[PDB]
């Protein structure tokens, strides 16, 4: 049986990769941190084929003590504070997590190969955030212009990956993946933060939404078809970087046109402009340009933009309509 | 309106902490770390207008702690930010370590430097534990030798040793808060007490029948953790800086918990307890129980909450949430 | 009397920065790593009243870089510190990013803070290096894609990024120094260049007769260290801050370094040479040659010292050292 | 041949021990900090027996991968930013490097055994600053109450290697060395400070020098005297903790007295008191109980404090006769 180790193996993507690694008849490890309250919400309904253990992408040993004990054929490096915003606060940690973190993961199953002998299979999780600036559509030249500490440290991450592919031969792919979202996207993200707001507005739990700048355009997939490419990705004879993304951009404002609108209210009603969402410097238009990974992964999107906007409203009208009934039971 | 900053916020002792203080009138400040799901269950119902504020930091941060004392300027400062769980340090010492020793230094360090920039006076609270005895037999008071036994005992260690050196070297109003175990309904899951209680209540409603554990015979002083953080802020209010244990003074064994806790419901814990040796630590801590006769004196700190009527405000809590779970389950929710 | 704080102040190039500054009036401050060993062998003669002070402090110890931007208040700041050699950096990737690209993100952070809670102007000096640009063909201007070969040259390129973030995001008088290969008699004796010089005045003296070397067909642009730093100052000064690539537009292979210096002292370098596998890199950089229209047209920026000039600027320098050992070897004192 | 691999090699004791352990027969291994100048001064004349390699305390990749390579039977740990003063001004840099990097180095050695098989002997360099305050004479038992971050933070690697001890079983020791200085000390400790200024006082280099607490009483040894003491360890059947000491404690100022009285001048036409060189929190006294050491390793230093004293002004008296010849000869 295939042993595949993911690092941020509770967050969105780790969880829907788990879900697909195991329905291929791997054995899953996932590597999650210490916590003082439960962290693994997205993977309990999964959890002797899913393991987890401790350990931070900040701490070198804790990477390799887990890799040597697993002996993993594949590893997935989806860790990091992946939150754009939140980065421009907190620039040092998350530059140390996902810029010298994925440095650290590279290195240790560098070690573990050299000091056993094994062969391991490594994908790094990339993003469309590294292009920034540049101009659409974006494919795997585009020059980066990264827009934020979180933009620039993928980018560091990325050339670090390539590297070592180059210097050592590691079988090392960059899956640059433009935005994905699900309804287990993190809340704080603009999709999920809409369409979790829309459900309890429509039962009447709230009745505002605060959002920033609603002309950013954007490339949006869902996480369920993009964990697929990334095992793909580590099928291939070579290792090589790919674009995985839609090809098709819209606006915030249009994902409130669908959103809002599929369940028949008007999202001018209930949205206001709050300038604390602005982010210091940013990104204004990302639509990717997936066609090699078309050609040689033979990946294609299955779910189309209205599609998943429509998904993640239905899935959040459904938590709205359970929080009416316990804050109406009383609890 | 006084400003009160406090790392680890959304920790057990944090979320008490803080009701503990806004009922003192303070503005409360929290670091929180940016998480993939949400961290804030103990807060969240406090949270929810200008007067508790969180911000993203991490103890392994400098920049981060620097950047919101500068912000927020704090009157006073409390460092609970922690992985506080034991046998979870022996998986990851390096991390432990960075947070719970050298965390703390930098915390002080960046209190110490926007002192001397500003010209602000700072208190400052370091959570002390009585991990930190280790081995040394009890009782143990404020004088009593450490001997650590996992690296998150001997970093706390540092932590304590690095906080006396900045009051003695500098001046700081620093204090080391020793305190001895302590729970309540929003203790961690992983640590023994609400482990066993969370159990119980899933066992009476039929949605758990085996309960695994390890060292039985290990005995702790427990507390309240509402009565504890009292004695925090207490000796920030002093005249002087200084270093205190805080307990009960009354020690039982795990095995007793499991004898008030499932004898309350009127179940017989040995009847779906087993020993899993994957529950025992490398090294453990056979017996701790504190000499908080200092506190007593100077604080005029002492605990509200006895054992007994700890056990049961935990089983009560417990046993609801698993009636809900219940709920839920039957209902194909869960 | 301006103030600048140079991180790096005992490398070359903070040596060669130094002196320059304090010839423009200004005091000057430098960050230095503590040493078990002397390490201010380049900055010792000028340190030898007022104008140059030194502090120690560590691009991987955010609180101490913020200490020292609080105390020294400066007007200008040059992060020239790293692990800069690009062989060690594929032995110590971790440690280097810390420092290379981490480390340069820990000062921008440190005076954006600073300038926010004192309400104070700084500028700012990256000292980006042509390596970010790796095996993208020459010749390289500030436009060019960079394509790293080593760990170093990732980090370099992420601190870029960085700096360019925060020039973008916040408005800080950042620029990006993109300085190609610059030699001195004070270069590193690990790097290529010295590494040749230093052995030739052996050779020539009768202390050494073999010169082990790598690669003699890599292609750089090399420059006089002394002549680079002053193109660093003249970013500072201009109206707005931006990115300008220093070089000499001119590239020599390591086999050329070979033909013009021990040719300079009538030897044959094929005589000496031979070749260790052991100093090839896992990935190499064939081809580097700048395009410095820029700083040329805007910063009015030209070297002056040319490659045969500089060769021989090392040479001459080198063989003096050698005579110097030549004598206390033979008296017993080496 | 036994394999030896030492931290902290550039260093005094490094250099020491290195030469006592390549007499023994060991091949010896060094980890050495990447710099951009010269840092091998004390071991250059040593220079297959001695191997040389880059890592840093701050790196744990970089640990283990040589522990890996060089697969060590001894281990010590001498690596540190060691000294007291300059601790106040990098707390944070000294904690990460003294405490924490020994738990790194105890966590690579624990880590590789487990993964390998292999038993390796570790050894710590604990300091008599960690008993701080606490009143002489210190023995193996003493309570620590440290007076600097460097203090806190040998205590810390104390704690973190007698837990190693005690939940692992490794044989790891600390040796409590109580101050041991050489003609190799560095120049910024206050014995090596007096006889470098001395030495040039003496042939007119140097007028003045510049102290700070003259009654600071220390135990003082031979580096050359400790370093065996170290090995001593690791050859019983068994680990534990052992103080390392003269038994006889000096001050400051007594060491001016036996330093300049040598030479025939009265330190007190050349003393001169800088508050600067106070630290903000001082360590009194240090005596050391060294009854263990003795009766269980055998282990009696062979220097004496003014033997001691005059070999460092001796060297320090030639190295300022070479200076005068250069600054004479021009140079
Ligand atoms: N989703 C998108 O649209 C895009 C995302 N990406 C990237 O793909 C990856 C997956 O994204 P996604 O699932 O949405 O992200 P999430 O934020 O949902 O999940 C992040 C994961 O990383 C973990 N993590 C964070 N910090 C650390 C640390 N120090 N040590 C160990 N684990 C850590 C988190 O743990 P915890 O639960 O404890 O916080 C969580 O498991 C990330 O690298 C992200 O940056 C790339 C392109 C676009
Ligand atoms: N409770 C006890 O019985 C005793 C506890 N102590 C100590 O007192 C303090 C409070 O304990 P308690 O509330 O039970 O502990 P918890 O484990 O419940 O809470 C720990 C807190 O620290 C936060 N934290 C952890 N790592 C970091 C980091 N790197 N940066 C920032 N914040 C971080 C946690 O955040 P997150 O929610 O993101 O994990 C959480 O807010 C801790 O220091 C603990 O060690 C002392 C004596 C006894
Ligand atoms: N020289 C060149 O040809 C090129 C160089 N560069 C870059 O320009 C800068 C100057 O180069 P150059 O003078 O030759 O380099 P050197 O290697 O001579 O000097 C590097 C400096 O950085 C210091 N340093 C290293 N690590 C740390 C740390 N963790 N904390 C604090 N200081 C540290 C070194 O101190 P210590 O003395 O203690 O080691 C030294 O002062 C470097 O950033 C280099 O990467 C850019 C383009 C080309
Ligand atoms: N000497 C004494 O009187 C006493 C000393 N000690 C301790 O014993 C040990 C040896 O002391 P001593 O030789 O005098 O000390 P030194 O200061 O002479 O040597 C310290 C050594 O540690 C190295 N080092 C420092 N930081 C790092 C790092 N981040 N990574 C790797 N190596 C590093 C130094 O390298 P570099 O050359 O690059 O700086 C040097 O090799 C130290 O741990 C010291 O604290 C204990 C009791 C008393
Ligand atoms: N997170 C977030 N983004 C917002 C908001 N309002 C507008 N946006 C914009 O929506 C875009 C997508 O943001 P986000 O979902 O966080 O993902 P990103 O593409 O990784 O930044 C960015 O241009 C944001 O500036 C808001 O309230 N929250
Ligand atoms: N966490 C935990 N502790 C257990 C268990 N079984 C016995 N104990 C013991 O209970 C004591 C208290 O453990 P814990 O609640 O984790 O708190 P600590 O005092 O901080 O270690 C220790 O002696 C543990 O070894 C178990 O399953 N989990
Ligand atoms: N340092 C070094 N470089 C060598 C050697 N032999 C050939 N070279 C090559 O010389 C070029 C310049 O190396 P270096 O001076 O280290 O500077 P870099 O341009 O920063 O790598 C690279 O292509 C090296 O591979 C050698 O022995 N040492
Ligand atoms: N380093 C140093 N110590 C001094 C000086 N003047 C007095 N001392 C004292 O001498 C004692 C020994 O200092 P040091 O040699 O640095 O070693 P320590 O015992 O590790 O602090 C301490 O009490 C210092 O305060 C001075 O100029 N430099």
């Amino acid at each position: 049986r295939k042993i595949a180790l993911i690092t941020g193996i509770t967050g969105q993507d780790g969880s829907y990769l788990t879900e697909f690694l195991l329905g291929k008849g791997y054995e899953v490890h996932g590597l999650i941190r210490r916590s003082s309250n439960f962290n693994t919400q997205r993977i309990n309904h999964i959890y002797a084929l899913m393991k987890l253990h401790y350990a931070d992408l900040t701490d070198a040993s804790s990477l390799r003590r887990w890799i040597d004990v697993i002996k993993p054929d594949e590893v997935y490096n989806l860790a990091a504070q992946s939150h754009v915003a939140v980065s421009f606060e907190i620039p040092d940690y998350t530059a140390d997590v996902v810029a010298t973190g994925a440095l650290r993961l590279l290195e240790a199953v560098r070690s573990h190969t050299i000091d056993s002998g094994r062969t391991v299979k490594y994908y790094q999780a990339g993003s469309s955030e590294m292009f920034g600036s540049t101009p659409p559509p974006q494919s795997e030249t585009t020059p980066f212009h990264p827009r934020s500490p979180y933009a620039a440290s993928k980018c560091a991450a990325h050339w670090y990956t390539v590297n070592y592919r180059e210097a050592y031969g590691l079988f090392a792919c960059n899956g640059i993946l433009f935005n994905h979202e699900s309804p287990r996207r993190g809340e704080n993200f603009v999709t999920r933060k809409i369409t979790r707001a829309l459900g309890r507005i429509k039962v009447g739990l709230q009745t505002k939404l605060f959002l920033g700048n609603l002309q950013a355009s954007r490339d949006w997939g869902f996480a369920g078809d993009y964990v697929e490419a990334m095992w793909l990705m580590l099928q291939q004879e070579k290792p090589d970087d790919y674009v995985v993304a839609t090809e098709e951009g819209h606006t915030v404002e249009e994902f409130l046109d669908v959103s809002f609108g599929y369940l028949g209210l008007n999202w001018k009603d209930y949205v206001e402009i709050d300038q604390r969402y602005f982010r210091p410097a940013e990104v204004d238009n990302l639509q990717g340009d997936a066609s090699k990974a078309k050609e040689v992964l033979g990946w294609k999107p299955q779910v189309g933009f209205e599609k998943l906007v429509k998904m993640m409203v239905d899935e959040d009208l459904e938590l709205a309509k359970r929080e009416k009934v316990l804050v109406d039971a009383g609890y």
